């Protein structure tokens, strides 16, 4: 029933008993494992998801089974009874957002989960107020390049009406202009979101790193367009510690990773619009975004840069150059005084987190295939550690694109 | 769409469904509540399994439902009727062996599934005789560098009577000698089996790369020790194409990967000895056996020779060294004319295998975590490929070491 979990480097063994508190089916069954798929295709329920969540918070501040807890438990019981829903108190919502991050199986940064700036933006009622809220979050989070973890919660879903949404998947991301000649200027992964932007009447540039404007949508209104003012957006040019030419490449990435399309779920309530951010691990920029073939796919150009042998796989030019890009990403961010983290440091601190969690709750749910870096997998200690995935709440879910 | 796992390739945008998994007749480790993907070690019934196997066979020869098919069935029932067990026709053994390897979710090797040499050794009655079978195997399969897939099949398990069993995990393994100051000389993987060889009479070496003897067991007889004639065991001295100093590290590997401790299960018949072999993927040696902290752990040594900053993670001295070491594996094998294959080509071709299997059977069981290499993960196409993993029979399966 409870799983043995070995580390294959140190022959050490633990037991998840946290996953006993999973109230949510994932994709696997005893017949097949679906664990590598990325995506997954009533008052009595709400009232019970609430109760529980209230129970986490009182237990969190040690004030379990007492007056303020009991009393707050009729408050929700009565609010649902009458109106089919309730609302959170600020501190409660500060406890859930943090915890939603604690429970994110696919996060390698979860050691930081205690340290989260929570902006409560639930008193928002137009896209114009959204833009401002978002604009502050960025100024705060960026901090002249000493990045800081932040989330900003906008108002919850309501049964009678459309959601507050941000159309973008991140707050910063680059244009991807599809061209006549089948090709693409800039980031291929943001083609559809660039087009959507043009359809709502944005003036588009034509470089490789045109920062996208923001499409914010308030309940039942058509979405609106807000260009982010260039100075809130911190960018970092790409140069190499020894390779003079690397620079002359025009490569650069932005400083702030802020996910802006995921849904945040606390106590059975749902926040369709709740962007969050911390800081990048080098391998998000160096390996995935520049290195993927369906993205910027600069590898071959790096390799030709270096005058290696393009003609054959077994010379390892794929791997040699990748390596320099992650080295270029780390160097370049360190020079700009922007917070970055390499995948060795990162995963090492992730192991500490599992150990921290093992003692604190009895396990930690994690998704092996997402935690292990996209290069040098076995060279990181997370490769050698078995993990469990299950679903805890508070939680970030995926949600449909609003068009 | 259909109620069958939908399976996507994120690089290409392509979609398939896996109908094969419906034929899985045996549960893995997951449930809807939790995913165990990462865990390394996750009469009436006899007739039931055999019937399915025979169907499977007659299908593969297009004679499904025919006279010869219903005849073999009745014959197989009658076999089991009076004896408890049954026996496989020669060609039934050749097909189930191939089917067992085609069904192996952890093997990236599968495109070659149809090209296997099957050595029937079901006539073998002594440990002395295994040594002989085994020596022929290595001779055949090594074929002086031009390597060849093969499997030798020893007598099946049987009521009462005890098993045949190669005790070595591989036909070729380097010794692992426990020092009197905690550390190990040689492959730490093999301390347990090394100790057993000595206890059973073997005079041991004092090296990093000593080939182990063979501990062979025959029903109810004590295991017996057999030394491989050095001339039979082909090894490769490791050199680097541009770093002249690398050769001097005294590094070497052997040419033949040959698993010897797995169970081969067909039609509910179990073969407890069935060494099988193929040819290496470069990362099995370059990255795993050489760079694992718990194996030879040569990463630091190599990085010093490379003059890398090994006091900070962010230099990517690990990544840089592992590449070189892998490149030197690839190059050492090339030069000696010994069949090898680099993670890049080897995965390009698992992609092809996937497409073939889609057409032939509607799907292919795959352990993502294992199919994806320990280095340059995202840089290979399997990284972007969702996989479905279930258990199909005939299978290779783990068994408990015999002692
Ligand atoms: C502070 C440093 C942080 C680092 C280094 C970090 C790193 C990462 C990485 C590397 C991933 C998966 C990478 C990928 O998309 O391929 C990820 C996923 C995730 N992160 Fe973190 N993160 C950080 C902070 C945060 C914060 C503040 C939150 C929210 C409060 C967060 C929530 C999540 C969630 C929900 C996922 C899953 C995304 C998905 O399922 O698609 N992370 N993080
Ligand atoms: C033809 C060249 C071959 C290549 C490149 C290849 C590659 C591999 C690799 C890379 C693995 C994963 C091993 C690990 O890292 O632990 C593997 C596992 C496996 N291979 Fe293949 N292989 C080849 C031939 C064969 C043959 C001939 C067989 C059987 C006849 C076979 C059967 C298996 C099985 C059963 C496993 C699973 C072991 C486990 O589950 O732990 N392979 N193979
Ligand atoms: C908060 C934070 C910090 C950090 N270092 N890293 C992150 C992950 C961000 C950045 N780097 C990738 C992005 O991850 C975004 C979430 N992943 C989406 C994967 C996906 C793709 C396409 C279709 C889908 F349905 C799903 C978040
Ligand atoms: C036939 C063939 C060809 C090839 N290239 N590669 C192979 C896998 C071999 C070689 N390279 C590793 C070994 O695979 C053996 C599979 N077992 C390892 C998992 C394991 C389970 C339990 C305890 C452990 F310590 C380890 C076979
Ligand atoms: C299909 C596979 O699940 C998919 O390619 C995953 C693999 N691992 C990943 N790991 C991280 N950190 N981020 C990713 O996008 C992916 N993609
Ligand atoms: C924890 C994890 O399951 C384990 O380290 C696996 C990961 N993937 C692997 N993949 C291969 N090919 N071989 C392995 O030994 C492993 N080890
Ligand atoms: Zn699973």
């Amino acid at each position: 029933k409870f799983p043995r979990v070995k580390n294959w480097e140190l022959g050490s063994i633990t037991y998840d008993t946290l996953c006993a508190q999973s109230q949510q089916d994932g994709p696997c069954t005893p017949r097949r494992c679906l664990g590598s798929l990325v995506l997954p295709r009533p008052a009595e329920q709400l009232l019970s998801q609430a109760r529980d969540f209230i129970n986490q918070y009182y237990s969190s501040i040690k004030r379990s089974g007492s007056q303020a807890h009991e009393e707050r438990l009729q408050e929700v019981e009565a609010e649902v009874a009458s109106t089919g829903t309730y609302h959170l108190r600020e501190s409660e919502l500060v406890f859930g957002a943090k915890q939603a991050w604690r429970n994110a199986p696919r996060c390698v940064g979860r050691i930081q989960w205690g340290k989260l700036q929570v902006f409560d933006a639930r008193d928002c009622s137009s896209a114009q107020e959204m833009f401002t809220y978002i604009c502050n979050h960025i100024k705060y989070a960026t901090n002249r390049g000493n990045l800081r973890s932040a989330i900003t919660v906008f108002p919850q879903r309501a049964p009678g009406r459309g959601d507050f949404r941000i159309w973008n998947s991140q707050l910063v991301r680059y244009a991807g202009y599809r061209q006549q000649d089948g090709s693409v200027r800039g980031d291929p992964a943001n083609v559809e979101i660039t087009e959507l932007c043009i359809q709502h009447g944005w003036t588009p540039g034509n470089g490789r790193f045109d920062v996208l404007p923001l499409l914010l949508q308030a309940p039942d209104e058509a979405p609106e367009l807000f260009v982010l003012p260039p100075e809130l957006v911190l960018e970092v040019p790409l140069e190499h510690p020894t390779l003079e030419w690397f620079a002359a490449l025009g490569l650069r990435w932005y400083a702030l990773p802020a996910v802006s399309n995921m849904l945040l779920e606390i106590g059975g309530l749902e926040f369709s619009a709740a962007p969050f951010s911390g800081w990048y691990m080098s391998t998000e920029i160096g390996t995935r975004n520049l290195c993927d073939p369906h993205r910027y796919n600069i590898l071959e150009d790096v390799a030709v840069c270096m005058d290696l042998d393009t003609r054959t796989t077994s010379s390892l030019w794929k791997d040699k150059a990748a390596v320099e890009i992650n080295l270029a990403v780390l160097h370049s961010f360190q020079l700009a005084k922007v917070t970055i983290v390499d995948h060795h440091a990162a995963t090492v601190s992730f192991m500490k987190h599992l150990d921290n969690e093992q003692k604190a709750r009895g396990g930690c749910p994690a998704d092996w295939a997402w935690i292990v870096p996209p290069i040098s997998g076995s060279l990181t200690p997370v490769f050698h550690q078995e993990m469990v995935n299950y679903i805890l709440s508070p939680a970030f879910r995926y949600q449909p694109d609003p068009w």
